[PDB]
């Protein structure tokens, strides 16, 4: 249901660097309708089986979601050059589209692509599934208005990790809302990285001593409040998604009549 005929697939421009192999964009295109732009991920050892099994799982995973805010799955060539097909989010990662972005982009914006991941992982959480990488670097960029989570088949984030994953490698609903509030945090950062010059066990005693990522110059209080409790260390002390979702969609509105 899922495979396609590479026939209908053009490889366009590398826009960007997988941990498999080269991303690119192209066209998938059956006879009658558009004309779909396309991501192609390429997997250059895939004729390993070890890694191309590795290489697969992210579309098998992509697979059982749908969403407006997550990365669809468009389809898969199992055959090597094994490539996964899906959605184009043409603007590309967020991290940098924020560091390009950094004095054109309202925090309206900014807070807009806050709230759309907290319904995607809403949504993630109302299917019982644990992201474990969720960070700017993950979330692709559709439109100025439209943010995607994109990051199945995963990886060290120390940084963006909450404290019972990097200790006992424990992943946990409560441990993507820890991230989520990292990730928060990238955002109205415009893209800049947690953490930066300090060692990642340096960050591990900081953070058990109550020290958390500063206030970003320009994000609301009470944003920045919300992203504490999703800092709290004791993981039941968290929200959930359903919460958050609700706080970044009144968040958002006050942010839009701060300027009318
Ligand atoms: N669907 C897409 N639309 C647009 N650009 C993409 C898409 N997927 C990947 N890219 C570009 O290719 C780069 C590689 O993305 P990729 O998801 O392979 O990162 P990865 O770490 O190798 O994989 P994962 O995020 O699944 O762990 C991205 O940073 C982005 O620049």
């Amino acid at each position: 249901d899922y495979e396609i005929q590479r026939e209908r697939i053009e490889l366009g421009r590398c826009i960007g660097e997988g941990q498999f192999g080269d991303v690119h964009q192209g066209i998938y295109m059956s006879p009658e309708n558009p004309a779909l732009a396309v991501a192609i991920k390429t997997c250059k050892n895939c004729t390993s089986d070890s890694v191309r099994e590795k290489f697969l799982q992210e579309a098998l995973t992509m697979r059982q979601f749908d969403h407006p805010h997550i990365v669809k799955l468009i389809g898969v060539i199992t055959e090597n050059p094994v490539w996964i097909i899906m959605e184009l989010c043409t603007l590309g990662e967020l991290r940098s589209f924020l560091q390009v972005r950094k004095y054109s982009l309202d925090l309206a914006s900014l807070i807009l692509y806050a709230y759309q991941l907290s319904t995607a992982l809403a949504y993630l959480e109302s299917k019982r599934f644990v992201h474990r990488d969720i960070a700017a670097r993950n979330v692709l960029v559709s439109s100025n208005d439209c943010v995607k989570l994109g990051d199945f088949g995963l990886s060290l984030p120390i940084k963006w990790m909450a404290p019972e994953s990097i200790n006992f490698r424990r992943f946990t609903s409560a441990s993507d809302v820890w991230m989520f509030g990292v990730c928060m945090w990238e955002i109205l950062m415009h893209g800049v990285k947690p953490f930066q010059g300090v060692k990642n066990n340096d960050v591990i005693g900081r953070i058990e001593n109550g020290e958390r990522l500063p206030m970003p110059p320009n994000c609301p209080p009470t944003l920045y409040s919300l992203m504490t409790k999703c800092w709290a260390y004791d993981p039941s002390r968290r929200p959930r998604f359903t919460e958050l979702k609700a706080q970044l969609s009144t968040i958002l509105e006050e942010e839009k009549a701060q300027q009318e």
